[PDB]
């Protein structure tokens, strides 16, 4: 307690020795409270009106248009977990360290590589005006410094959480953070070839392969259970088994990872606004916070843990989590020896999103260590059977259902898709101030080639994004402020990095033949497309579709006289 966060607090409390004073009147209950202090500030989601004249039929739609328009789950508490289930946790967590660890090396990432992710805008949720100016003054690095001996010594002053579920901290802190625990993403520990059940680094176009070749696999359906606010129900115990991959470090390096666990993530400190404008000074032990980068990878090792034992628990491994005889400890170990490679093949996780094809359907009814960990899935009621798919094409992961489309010449493609009203409601929006009408356009282009790599068997959305393509100038280099792998984020002919992603670099695809144009890139059935939102069949998507040019030529005449290529005769439609 107050011997880890006291020097913290202690130090806040002086910046605001004119406005402290303990509040009777706090509303906290599971956050510990210390203090208030005075302030007075804070976002909206701004419209792009590149993107938005050139949908003008989803105007009229409120599905997308609302999405542009206008604390009770972090102040919650998760029980203790039973000793059975505490010592599984602790065997699988060993054991999956061990796993990742075999091809890898920990290692520190170094001011050098911190100092190029921030010169090249990367979201590092930090608090000189921006980062690229601390990164280069030395006056931020004899900060760091001094922190850098604080956490050797195994004391903290200046890692402080921010609030606003998104856990801001000043750069210092999130420098030591990537020192100690970047090298888990840099390295690709989470990576399909490192971790079997990862993804880490596989583009939207890679999912669908992946979730069909769980599929082939014999077993029961494919179970797809999504946590109710997964970041508030990491245990202390799940902060204390992440905390493992210490025990494969040595030197500096360990010392400093071993801090990081203990002083930032197992005793946190944070600042939240309270209208009530004051500051309140609260902290709490429990609950993920971290930096989202780390978040990802700790969320995607704790769930492959969570669910390897909801395998065990369906496969009859052990019979009670109430406690684990000196034999069922033998037969876990065994278990994962034996199989865990194997199992762990049969799941797709990303961060707190799950796919499991069990070897049967036992797992559907196997709730008790998935319950007791405090892992309680959403939208069903605790101890009833989880509901399997038995189609791999509607089974959802990350935000998306998977297709499988034949093209004229017989060769298989599976696409991402999803709801088109939440892509086009998405790509009308913007974050941020001071946004240019080029830096605009330039996020319309963004999305317009993201649609041509990842969506384009969506009539609509082809549409559109040759489209956005003719009315933003050719050259202009497409941007993002907030940056899986984004291939559409080039000004190379969109025709060779389709060709480079869906053949040539397809490891699914055993014939190489480059396709030659547009018109050989299949589209869903009519149907089906219709089915997942196309406005395909109504009068306003007629009009805007054989008006297309008046609209690409209003959007034109805002940006001014610059150079601009036609796209639309790419399609069929107005290719005379
Ligand atoms: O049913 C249709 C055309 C549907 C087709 C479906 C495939 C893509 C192009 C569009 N119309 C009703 C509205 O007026 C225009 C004609
Ligand atoms: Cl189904
Ligand atoms: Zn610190
Ligand atoms: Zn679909």
């Amino acid at each position: 307690n107050l011997d880890i966060i006291g020097k913290r607090i202690e130090k806040i409390k002086q910046e605001h020795e004119t406005s402290w004073h303990y509040d009777q009147d706090h509303p906290y209950k599971t956050w510990a409270y210390h203090g208030s202090y005075e302030t007075k500030q804070t976002a909206s989601s701004m419209v792009n009106g590149v993107v938005r004249l050139l949908t003008k039929p989803w105007d009229i739609i409120p599905m997308v248009t609302q999405m542009a328009m206008t604390k009770e789950k972090v102040d919650t508490r998760t029980q203790e977990p039973k000793e059975g289930t505490k010592k599984l946790m602790k065997i699988t967590a060993e054991w999956l360290w061990k796993e990742l660890g075999k091809k890898k090396t920990p290692r520190m990432c170094t001011r050098e590589e911190f100092t190029r992710k921030v010169r090249s805008n990367a979201a590092l949720g930090a608090i000189w005006k921006s980062a690229r100016e601390a990164v280069e003054d030395s006056g931020f690095w004899e900060l760091v410094d001094k922190e850098r001996n604080l956490h050797l010594e195994g004391k903290c002053e200046t890692c402080v959480y921010n609030m606003m579920a998104i856990w801001y901290m000043w750069l210092g802190a999130r420098f030591l953070e990537f020192e100690a625990l970047g090298f888990l993403n840099e390295d690709h520990w989470f990576s399909r070839e490192n971790s079997l059940s990862g993804v880490e680094g596989e583009g939207l176009h890679k999912l669908g392969y992946i979730l069909r070749d769980v599929s082939k696999k014999e077993g029961g359906a494919m179970y797809a259970d999504d946590t109710a606010g997964w970041d508030t129900r990491i245990t202390l115990e799940d902060l204390k088994n992440e905390e493992m991959v210490t025990n494969h470090m040595e030197g500096e390096h360990k010392k400093l990872a071993e801090a990081i666990f203990k002083l930032t993530y197992q005793n946190k400190v944070v600042r939240v606004q309270r209208p009530t404008t004051v500051m309140d000074i609260i902290s709490r032990r429990d609950q993920r916070g971290s930096g989202q980068v780390v978040t990802y990878g700790l969320n995607t090792f704790t769930n492959m843990e969570a669910q390897l034992i909801r395998q065990m628990e369906g496969e009859g491994v052990f019979k009670s989590i109430q406690h684990l005889t000196v034999t069922e400890e033998i037969a876990v170990k065994n278990w994962l020896v034996r199989v865990g490679r194997e199992r762990l093949s049969r799941m797709a996780i990303s961060g707190d999103d799950c796919v499991v094809k069990p070897l049967d359907d036992r797992f559907a009814s196997a709730l008790t260590a998935l319950n007791d960990m405090g892992k309680v899935r959403k939208d069903i009621q605790q101890w009833e059977p989880s509901r399997g798919w038995n189609d791999w094409t509607q089974v959802p992961f990350c935000s998306h259902h998977f297709h499988e489309l034949i093209m004229k010449d017989g060769r298989v493609l599976v696409v991402p898709c999803r709801n088109q009203d939440e892509l086009i409601g998405r790509a009308r929006i913007s974050q941020g101030a001071g946004w240019s009408l080029r830096e605009t356009a330039c996020l319309g282009k963004s999305y317009a080639q993201m649609w041509s790599l990842m969506y384009f068997h969506r009539r609509d959305l082809r549409l559109a994004a040759n489209a956005i393509c003719s009315a933003v100038p050719s050259h202009w280099v497409p941007t993002s402020r907030t940056t899986a792998t984004h291939e559409w984020m080039t000004t190379e002919d969109m025709l060779t990095v389709w060709n480079r992603v869906w053949i040539q670099e397809n490891p699914w695809m055993e014939d190489k033949t480059p396709v030659e144009s547009w018109e050989e890139i299949p589209y869903l059935g009519k149907r089906e497309d219709q089915w997942c939102g196309s406005l395909i069949g109504l009068t306003s998507r007629a009009t805007w579709a054989k008006n297309i040019q008046t609209a690409i030529n209003q959007v034109r005449s805002l940006i001014g006289n610059e150079e601009y290529t036609d796209y639309m005769p790419s399609m069929k439609r107005f290719r005379r």
